[PDB]
């Protein structure tokens, strides 16, 4: 009933209201680098060279670096927003795109920075650099998209080798779901029906990077069927968890403690779903139903009809148990992640 053309509509109505409204003359950090994602998701798709431009301006503006400290004596990896910053992974998603526009058009200026921070980082002994969910999304596909530049294979052992650490401490293997960072574990913490606290937009970085990861590691790799038993795993575990009005709750087992449509999560999972099953990893007819229910959603009450995309979850902000998302609340990386469902959903009508 939906057609490819239509979705196109809507893809270009987006890209082009938030194109449009914003110069792309803004920093490479992690809300901007993952618009960036979604961007280079609808070029994919599309072949626009207006909206490949817009990311080569960005990329530009910024040097082909993330944080720009050139002393490593000072590089951190936890939070923080000037520029020693050079270990955290929200400074290391834009590589994702510098790889991207380096394949496109190769220059060993756009991946130099990349290169020299991440065989860094793989070179120091440190391990637990993924000490938060959403750094998966961030940095897993960092590893498969240097690889496929270097063929160097270290970037492939230490995707594995930081993951388990992610695991180690947010991985619930009863659930099959991601703790969004140390403090969330279970009993220790509880939501406030006595629950298990799993976050959405967590869960979503989570499940959107493990396609990402299978999109392009080579199928030949040590590590590719723990990759796959894994995404399968949270496949069903997310389905389960589903409102039945097609969104996902910010706490995804307790939906009263933080309730109502919140579309930043549901449009990670909506990807991730979509690409599962166009690419054979998950079952047309058990996961269809869940699917449409989800791009209903979106196309139906996060979109806008100026193209603006509602209901996302802010940063950094303490819960308040009870109330609800702003349907007025609107962020890039948002965007990025809702651009990522609609192109796959292209995908998926054929």
């Amino acid at each position: 009933t939906e057609t490819s053309e239509e979705l196109l509509e809507i893809i270009h109505r987006v890209n082009q209201r938030y194109q449009s409204m914003h110069k792309p003359q803004v920093r490479s950090f992690w809300d901007n680098a993952v618009y960036h994602t979604g961007n280079m998701e609808v070029c994919a798709l599309t072949g626009n060279k207006d909206y490949l431009q817009y990311s080569i301006d960005w990329a530009d503006y910024n040097q082909w670096k993330g944080a720009t400290s050139n002393n490593k004596a000072e590089w951190r990896s936890t939070y923080g927003e000037s520029p020693e910053y050079v270990l955290f992974g929200d400074w290391q998603v834009c590589f994702q795109t510098y790889a991207d526009l380096y394949k496109l058009d190769p220059d060993t200026i756009k991946i130099a920075r990349a290169r020299e921070v991440m065989e860094y980082q793989m070179s120091t002994s440190k391990l637990d650099y993924w000490h938060w969910v959403d750094a998966l999304y961030m940095v897993m596909p960092v590893m498969v998209k240097m690889y496929d530049i270097t063929k160097n294979p270290l970037y492939l052992e230490k995707l594995h080798q930081y993951l388990t650490v992610t695991d180690s401490i947010m991985y619930d293997r009863e659930v099959g779901l991601y703790y969004r960072d140390a403090k969330y574990p279970y009993p220790f913490h509880k939501t406030i029906n006595g629950k298990k606290d799993f976050w959405s937009r967590g869960d979503g970085w989570a499940f959107a990077a493990f396609a990402k990861v299978l999109k392009q590691l080579p199928a030949e790799d040590k590590y590719r069927e723990e990759y796959i038993t894994r995404f399968q795993t949270m496949a069903k575990s997310i389905a389960a968890c589903q409102q039945p009005e097609g969104y996902w709750t910010r706490s995804l087992i307790d939906p009263e403690q933080a309730p109502g449509p919140e579309t930043s999560g549901t449009a990670l999972f909506t990807y991730g779903f979509l690409w599962g099953i166009n690419n054979g990893l998950l079952n047309a007819d058990i996961y269809s139903p869940i699917v449409e229910k989800a791009w209903n959603y979106l196309k139906t009450t996060a979109l806008q009809a100026d193209g603006k995309i509602g209901y996302i979850q802010p940063v950094g902000e303490k819960a308040i148990p009870g109330q609800v998302v702003d349907a007025n609340s609107c962020f890039n990386f948002g965007i990025g992640a809702f651009l990522l469902a609609a192109c796959e959903r292209v995908r998926f009508l054929q």
